[PDB]
């Protein structure tokens, strides 16, 4: 038996369950970088305004094309002069990039880049990269000031704000990231941007990791498609931050429906559902660097997610980033050290009334546990409930229009968490948000069954979240607090504690 619970066909998914959308427009809480009066199916969006407007502030992105990006001396014009040379070898790209990054000439290794070029790529491919792709990338990179003509706000901690943007605009930005043109983004001592993730792609060219080329394949697949064929969709990046959370002890809301399976993945089989990304608080994690786990894979196969790093400040405990409309340009076999680029992916997902694809991804960072038992402390249980709930909550949205949540072993690989606790927590969080849950256990068939049995057990006995929470609190005190290893595990205890009275 490959799955358990309520069948996946009965779960709500977009666009079916979606609300009627209000007309897209700019507001104090919503930056829209395109012309909404023109927005139209299968036609590349027009940027608003028509001509570049610059801001060099602590409130907006610092664009490379700004007349205030200086090295007098226009670094932008330095960047143009550098990239407009012809690249016949890897070192020409190294030198080019290092022309406007002279402080890092002996700190940025480019060995991975040369290996992908000379060894892993065959001559017919290597030729295609420097004759078609690279010069095509440079054109869209230098078109930035004609395409990203509206300053881009930074999504800082505590801001509840959305930025909606064209896929074409995303492309030009990411192109700039590749060639490492974003100023004041590379220091260590750092100024402004210590609390923001890396955006420049320098670390992607470092060292002798065997995975490094496969990432380069994955991003070039994306850089190929959008250069050869411009995409026409919009993407929304929404930072959400709550100041008030459910009193979990006294919450009276019932548990929702579950579908659990050890077959499939969030991206593959959570189509048109709220797909959870298991983030680092610096969203995207080490996608640019040496990370190649769930989030980073997701950021690579949906490379438009990466740009979020340009403007999304590290998430606080009460925050998440919702991304709606990113497109999948690659497929993958493997995981981490076994990850391979396998195939260009043709996405056939329906776009909504704002021309965003009906893919909604939410980044929520679990906590990272040194030790096992630390997670059962109420504080930590409460934190994770709050993070997930924020992840799932759509304030002012009727539940009958919320899709189900496609999630899995959140926090339970790199971050040391317990799958059986975190499953339950997300089940508690989703119930508070009145959403249904589709759980992917990622091969673990015993976990599928334990979560099923648990959910099934709790539903029978008509326990509201408050009662299921109070049990988790009871587990800590009676069995975790005074513990050489806790005597009974979480699930056997709940079965005992419920049946014992
Ligand atoms: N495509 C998938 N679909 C469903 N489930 C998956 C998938 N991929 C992995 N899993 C399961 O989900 C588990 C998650 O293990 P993890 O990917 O490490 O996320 P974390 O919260 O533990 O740690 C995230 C950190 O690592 C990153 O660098 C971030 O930036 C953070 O810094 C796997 O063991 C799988 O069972």
């Amino acid at each position: 038996k490959k799955w358990l619970g309520t069948p996946i066909e009965e779960m709500r998914k977009m666009p079916r369950c979606g609300i009627h959308l209000p007309s897209l427009r700019p507001s104090a809480s919503h930056t829209v970088t395109v012309r909404v009066d023109l927005l139209r199916a299968g036609e590349v969006p027009k940027p608003f305004p028509t001509h570049y407007k610059d801001l060099w502030d602590n409130k907006h992105v610092k664009m490379p094309c700004s007349e205030q990006n200086l090295y007098a001396g226009s670094r932008w014009e330095l960047i143009q002069t550098a990239l407009l040379n012809k690249f016949t070898r890897p070192q020409n790209l190294k030198d080019a990039i290092l022309k406007y990054n002279v402080a890092y000439s002996k700190k940025w290794d480019f060995t991975a880049l040369v290996d992908f070029w000379d060894k892993v790529l065959e001559e017919a491919e290597a030729q295609h990269l420097y004759q078609s792709i690279l010069p095509d990338m440079v054109k869209i990179a230098l078109c930035l000031p004609n395409i990203c003509t509206q300053p881009i706000p930074l999504l800082k901690q505590k801001m509840n704000h959305s930025v909606t943007m064209s896929q074409e605009q995303i492309a030009s930005l990411l192109a700039n990231a590749f060639f490492c043109t974003f100023p004041r983004r590379n220091a260590k001592m750092k100024s402004e941007y210590s609390s923001y993730p890396d955006i420049n792609f320098n670390r992607l060219f470092e060292g002798r990791s065997s995975r490094k080329p496969e990432k380069l394949k994955t991003l070039f697949c994306y850089f190929r498609r959008v250069t050869e064929k411009k995409p026409t969709g919009l993407v929304t990046f929404t930072r959400q931050s709550l100041e008030d959370f459910p009193e979990w002890e006294r919450c009276e809301k019932p548990l929702t429906r579950l579908h659990v399976t050890y077959e499939g993945t969030i991206e593959g089989n959570g189509r048109g559902m709220l797909q959870v990304d298991f983030a680092n608080r610096f969203v995207g994690g080490g996608v640019t660097g040496a990370g190649l786990v769930q989030e980073e894979i997701r950021f690579l196969i949906n490379p438009e997610l990466i740009v979020s790093r340009l403007f999304t400040e590290v998430l606080d405990h009460n925050e998440c980033l919702i991304i709606t409309g990113t497109e999948q340009y690659s497929e993958y076999t493997g995981y981490a050290e076994t990850y391979r680029w396998a195939r260009s992916h043709e996405d056939g997902s329906e776009k909504d009334d704002w021309q965003r694809r009906c893919t909604e991804i939410v980044a929520i960072d679990a906590l990272h546990f040194r030790r096992y038992l630390d997670q059962f402390v109420p504080e930590k249980v409460r934190r994770e409930l709050n993070k997930a709930y924020c992840g799932f909550l759509r304030p002012g949205v009727p539940s009958e229009n919320l899709s189900a949540v496609a999630t899995g072993n959140w926090g339970c690989g790199a971050f040391g968490g317990d799958a059986r606790l975190k499953a339950l927590i997300q089940i508690l969080a989703a119930a508070a948000a009145e959403r249904d849950v589709v759980y992917f256990t990622f091969g673990d068939s015993e976990l599928m069954r334990d979560i099923y049995s648990m959910h099934t057990f709790l539903t029978e006995r008509k326990l509201d979240v408050g009662k299921v929470y109070k049990l988790l609190l009871r587990y800590y005190n009676e069995e975790c607090r005074n513990c050489p290893g806790p005597d009974i595990k979480l699930y056997p205890f709940i079965y005992h504690a419920v049946e014992s009275s």
